[PDB]
């Protein structure tokens, strides 16, 4: 596959879905904007393979990829990136 998708929870997930499960782009992990997040950024985070605003796992949540969101509602959200792993 083109390798836009996760390995479990996503943590070696190395894709390019920059959407939440809803479709709400995700928000640039290095930019505060419009939510300020001086945390899950590619510098704060240098193990997640955390690029622009395509959807990753940090924390390794194990519920799957997550980011943040351009949307005013929440701070962040999870993706919908299938399953490489599989």
């Amino acid at each position: 596959s083109n390798a836009d998708c996760m390995f479990g929870n996503g943590k070696g997930y190395r894709g390019k879905r920059v959407t939440t499960v809803t479709g709400t782009p995700c928000q640039d992990w290095a930019a505060q904007e419009p939510h300020r997040h001086s945390i899950f950024t590619p510098e704060t985070n240098p193990r997640a393979g955390l690029e622009k605003n395509y959807c990753r796992n940090p924390d390794g949540d194990v519920g799957g990829p997550w980011c943040y969101t351009t949307n005013p509602r929440k701070l962040y959200d999870y993706c919908d990136v299938p399953q490489c792993a599989a």
